[PDB]
């Protein structure tokens, strides 16, 4: 009901330097606004779809969730946003499963349920949250993006209520919450392994649910239980996820156990306002 003053900044191609590939596509570079003295690490997203996902993106200004930059409208049409250089949360937490403690797995937890309780105070069902979809400025920073899915297909992470009958809302996202979170409980475990899509929702009727990650005590699971319940409105909500998960960042040992627990005008997106 309120009207979206966002700004949709479109920028010239001639401010772009030193693409280069990460994945397929997806690039990083360097964005020099003409006139400004300041170098800006980006990421370059390479049409209904895309700019959808650019009308949301625009939209979202919050430390936990990604914002655009501004489109380029050459060739192609380009989504440009903040360079977040760590990479997906998924492969981080596979690659360095050996030197990620509990202080940094339940600060993500907090983070996370952070970035979505905004996305709910602006209205925004994700519908497509999952640890692929948060990136890693710094492991200390990470935030959610991936919005070409939004509103005011992952079966995996899906509410049973959406995959019966398409009903989404923001408790929908909660249950997929509670699938990202043990994604990185597991440190990067698929979940479901060898469970064909189409025998998820049977599964899922039957009362079963993702084990009890080894690191999790029982005060951790349980609230990634309470995310999974049948009842949409009985699940936690965001603002209560970031209050749990902060108890527990304060004695982290307490809640997870844990084996062993071109440089002189950069800027980053989060000082270039
Ligand atoms: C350095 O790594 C990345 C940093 C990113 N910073 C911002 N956004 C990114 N994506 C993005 C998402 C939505 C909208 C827009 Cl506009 C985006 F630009 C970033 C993607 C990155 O790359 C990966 O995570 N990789 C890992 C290696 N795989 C091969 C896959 C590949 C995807």
């Amino acid at each position: 009901e309120a009207p979206n003053q966002a700004l949709l900044r479109i920028l010239k191609e001639t401010e772009f330097k030193k693409i280069k590939v990460l994945g397929s596509t997806v690039y990083k570079g360097l964005w020099i606004p003409e006139g400004e003295k300041v170098k800006i690490p980006v990421a370059i997203k390479e049409n209904k779809e895309i700019l959808d996902e650019a009308y949301v993106m625009a939209s979202v200004d919050n430390p936990h969730v990604c914002r655009l930059l501004g489109i380029c409208l050459t060739s192609t049409v380009q989504l440009i946003t903040q360079l977040m250089p760590f990479g997906c949360l998924l492969d981080y937490v596979r690659e360095h499963k050996d030197n990620i403690g509990s202080q940094y797995l339940l600060n993500w937890c907090v983070q996370i349920a952070k970035g979505m309780n905004y996305l709910e105070d602006r209205r925004l069902v994700h519908r497509d949250l999952a640890a692929r979809n948060v990136l890693v400025k710094t492991p200390q920073h990470v935030k959610i993006t991936d919005f070409g899915l939004a509103k005011l297909v992952p079966i995996k992470w899906m509410a049973l209520e959406s995959i019966l009958h398409r009903i989404y809302t923001h408790q929908s996202d909660v249950w997929s919450y509670g699938v990202t979170v043990w994604e990185l409980m597991t440190f990067g475990s698929k979940p479901y392994d060898g469970i064909p899509a189409s025998e998820i929702s049977s599964i899922l009727e039957k009362g079963e649910r993702l084990p009890q990650p080894p690191i999790c005590t029982i005060d951790v699971y349980m609230i990634m239980v309470k995310c999974w319940m049948i009842d949409a409105d009985s699940r936690p909500k965001f603002r209560e996820l970031i209050i749990e998960f902060s108890k527990m960042a304060r004695d982290p040992q307490r809640y997870l156990v844990i084996q062993g627990d071109d440089m002189d005008d950069v800027v980053d997106a989060d000082e270039y306002l």
